[PDB]
């Protein structure tokens, strides 16, 4: 399949040099797969998402999604339009507050959370969580995405949008997970990504149009927008049976376009996603 006048950011991770604007793709879309968006929530109503949305746990006094950033990931993961698997199943946790923020206690809760509710969840193709979040560093959150891992479950996270090393920040400083920085439409390194050696793939991140709350649509940038790409493909590369959970991010940094990004610090990887897709 193709979609013709796509997103940069969906063109760009089905080719092999930036500048194109179409999205080739297998049609099997991630269907069979699940993809956890640990956010602000989803506003699962979006016609986007053509009802393979739904919230199924939140830790304030509503599951709605009242800031729109959850919503902007999860679209970017599979939303018809402007989603990597359009065909996956999409599961909101609510672990932030309308203003995007909460506590870390919170945070952990939530992933432990996914680590068990994946067992009630018919996701015959793989489980995928999404982690666009992240704050200081911290042993207990990186803990708890390293269970979230080992649980079976292919955990993507932000490297964070501070210009600085990752190695200070957190879950994108726990090795054991998939951390995704950020590049722009001309394979540049986004001016506010981060950089270090735990970083294991880059994903475009700046300039993302995906799905808004209110029905609508915007353009924004950070590694938020770029994890749910790596997310979205993982699904996707787990339904063609390309790769497992266990070994996602591996795979797709050994299929990646390697080399294509400039001002990459040296010591950090210069990978970029890509699903390598062929008629
Ligand atoms: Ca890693
Ligand atoms: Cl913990």
């Amino acid at each position: 399949a193709a979609q013709t006048n796509a997103p940069w950011g969906l063109a760009r991770i089905s080719s092999t040099s930036p500048g194109t604007s179409t999205y080739y793709y297998d049609e099997s879309a991630g269907q069979g797969s699940c993809v956890y968006v640990i956010d602000t929530g989803i506003e699962a109503s979006h016609p986007e998402f053509e009802g393979r949305a739904q919230m199924v746990k939140t830790y304030y006094y509503s599951s709605r999604d009242g800031n729109g950033h959850g919503t902007h990931c999860a679209g970017t993961v599979g939303s018809r339009t402007y989603g990597v698997a359009k065909k996956t199943q999409l599961f909101g946790v609510k672990v932030l507050d309308d203003n995007g923020s909460g506590q870390y206690s919170t945070i952990i809760a939530g992933m432990d959370f996914v680590a068990s509710d994946k067992n009630n969840r018919n996701c015959p193709k793989g489980v995928v969580a999404s982690l666009s979040l992240g704050g200081g560093y911290s042993s207990s959150v990186n803990s708890a995405a390293a269970r979230l891992q080992s649980s079976g479950v292919m955990v993507a996270v932000a490297a964070g949008n501070n210009n600085a090393d990752a190695r200070n920040y957190s879950p994108a400083s726990e090795p054991s997970v998939c951390t995704v920085g950020a590049s722009d439409r001309y394979d540049r390194r986004s001016s506010f990504s981060n950089y270090g050696s735990v970083l294991d793939i880059f994903g475009p991140g700046t300039d993302i149009l995906s799905t808004w709350i209110g029905g609508s649509t915007r353009s924004i940038s950070g590694t938020s927008m770029a994890t749910p790409h790596v997310a979205g493909l993982a699904a996707y590369l787990m339904t063609l049976g390309k790769t497992t959970a266990a070994s996602a991010c591996r795979y797709i940094a050994d299929t990646a376009n390697k080399g294509d990004l400039s001002n990459i610090p040296f010591g950090t990887v210069n990978l970029l996603a890509y699903n390598n897709y062929q008629a």
